């Protein structure tokens, strides 16, 4: 007679290819890639002959084999591809099999295959559109807004977007290499935990309990092996496969690094942290470098060089090899972008003509054109054209086109920016014939966050009534609001200015729109974006 039926033994049922360490600060140990997962499954014989083998069936192919010797035993396996498995113990003689029920046993790995997808509704004013359009429509997703801001990667409207960046990947380093992290409280010293044991200008993870430990929804379960952003932005992989997912490395705090990788020792070990990056983290797409700024003027005033720009070309040129290596090993496609400055001082310390010819996308930074940076000169931080009181108006979105169109870059690489935040001044006052912008402030505007910045959603729910006059420039393309009383500035995008450098995209024949920061739209500018580059409505 065939065996008796197995009983499965209750135990753990989830296992990972890449282990993360529940008890570790340092990105060394936190996390660990292998070949295989690990697998370990235990069975009890309750009725008959325990056969002669016993064998462990994932979806009725054989795992593991031994003889049966008891009437309990256990297997221990590797199962090196990510999934959910019907699992299954059979026991065999010479005159049959007799297989266990099936239990479904998880096997996670970092593109996210062992996740439901993450589905989710669409919330506030954001309405369905379809990426039928052929143009770039992004956004920046930040770490630290799953704290105060509370905006997590279920709220993010992922069918509006072709490219979701996510930032920022840090690079390590301590004093004289990250500085500019030592402005913000704590941010500093957190990186340097992270990166312990860590060679400088390898890449790390900032905040590892927002990227993968903080609970959120689809990954709350404690064995749940990626929680956070990362885990999440697996499930949103598996539900949008077409959507790009890019780390991004630098920002205004943690571009620093950059600036010493004329140096080819630390240039290769960057670019190497950076590949090795992707092989850990499957769900992302590629890498975006947003780098403030080659040539200096970013946030620290001790660093840049006129050597930068030749770093820059270099450093594209080098993480391309890179990416084009990954992509054959792989068979994806892997893309590389960078956000840059839309000064024209700043474009022309970088030959972004030759830089091209390694990218997939330049996100074109036209915004922060003003702000309560300068209280002296105002004007529209983020607008199209000059406007008619001061034509001659050096920071505009068309001169940031312009001076790339004038290097030779070809138009469809160059992705145009949108603003989902106001900046603003408090006091404004000397300004002649109605135009608050002629006039001087004496400070910031109160911000949703931080001073002399105000999320979309604020000015549209807060600051678009009572005593606020509202006007929209149709010289500029710029709307802004402004409260008298108290000399309140405030200059942003909204939805036509948005549409008119959507329909600028399209006839300059442009790559399309990306916007920072997505947690501060109410859905009004990524609803536009959408509409004014032509993709449809609907799902
Ligand atoms: C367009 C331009 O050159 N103007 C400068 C601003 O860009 C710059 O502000 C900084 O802009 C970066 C993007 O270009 C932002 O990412 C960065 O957060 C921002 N920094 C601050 C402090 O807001 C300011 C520098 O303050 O100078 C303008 O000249």
């Amino acid at each position: 007679a065939a065996p008796g039926k197995p009983t499965i033994a209750w135990g753990n049922t989830k296992f990972a290819i890449v282990e993360v360490d529940q008890a570790a600060t340092a990105y060394n140990n936190l996390v660990k890639v292998k070949n295989a997962a690990d697998v370990s499954v235990s069975w009890n014989l309750w009725n008959g002959d325990t056969g002669t083998t016993a064998k462990v069936l994932l979806n009725g192919k054989e795992a593991w084999s031994g003889p049966s010797t008891g009437s309990s035993g256990t297997a221990n396996f590797k199962v090196n591809k990510g999934g959910r498995y019907q699992m299954q113990v059979a026991l065999c003689n010479a005159d049959g099999c007799t297989a266990s029920d099936a239990t479904e046993i998880v096997v996670a790995d970092t593109d996210g295959s062992h996740l439901a997808p993450l589905k989710e509704p669409l919330l506030e004013k954001n309405k369905p559109y379809k990426q039928n359009s052929g143009k770039v429509v992004g956004s920046y997703f930040v770490e630290w807004g799953v704290y105060g801001r509370n905006f997590t990667v279920d709220k993010i409207p992922a069918q509006n977007l072709t490219h979701l960046l996510y930032g920022f990947i840090p690079i390590c380093g301590g004093n004289g290499i990250n500085d500019s992290l030592k402005e913000i409280e704590g941010s500093f010293q957190a990186l340097q935990r992270s990166c312990q044991g860590r060679e400088d200008f390898k890449v790390s993870i900032h905040d590892p309990f927002a990227a993968l430990q903080k609970a959120q929804k689809g990954v709350t379960a404690w064995d749940d092996p990626y929680k956070g952003n990362f885990g999440q932005l697996m499930a949103l992989k598996q539900a949008h496969p077409d959507l790009k997912i890019l780390p991004s490395i630098g920002g205004w705090t943690l571009s620093d690094p950059f600036f010493f990788m004329g140096d080819k020792v630390k240039r290769d070990r960057f670019v190497g942290s950076v590949k090795e990056f992707l092989q850990t983290w499957k769900f992302f797409d590629g890498v975006d470098i947003d780098w403030e700024f080659p040539g200096g003027k970013g946030a620290n005033p001790n660093l840049g060089s006129p050597q930068d720009g030749e770093t820059y070309v270099l450093l594209m040129k080098e993480l391309r090899a890179m990416l084009d290596q990954l992509s054959v090993e792989t068979g994806r496609k892997y893309e590389l972008t960078s956000a840059i400055s839309a000064g024209k001082d700043k474009i022309d310390k970088v030959a972004y003509n030759v830089a091209q010819n390694s990218m997939d996308h330049i996100f074109l930074m036209s915004y922060d054109f003003y702000g309560a940076f300068d209280l002296k000169n105002l004007g529209h931080q983020t607008a199209l054209n000059a406007p008619a009181w001061k034509p001659d108006t050096a920071y505009t979105t068309v001169n940031g086109v312009n001076a790339l169109l004038a290097q030779g870059v070809k138009p469809g690489k160059i992705v145009v920016g949108t603003a989902m935040y106001g900046r603003g001044w408090t006091g404004v006052n000397g300004y002649q014939n109605n135009i608050p912008f002629t006039g001087t402030a004496t400070g910031p505007v109160k911000g949703t966050w931080e001073n002399g910045i105000v999320d979309y959603r604020q000015i549209a729910g807060q600051f678009m009534s009572g005593e606020w006059q509202y006007t929209y420039d149709a010289t500029a393309e710029a709307p802004y609001v402004f409260k008298p009383s108290t000399g309140d500035l405030i200059t942003f995008d909204d939805a036509r200015s948005v549409q008119a450098k959507g329909k600028y995209v399209l006839d300059k024949q442009l790559g399309g729109l990306f916007s920072w920061e997505i947690d501060a739209d109410n859905g009004d500018i990524l609803n536009s974006m959408n509409a004014s580059l032509g993709n449809s409505a609907g799902v």
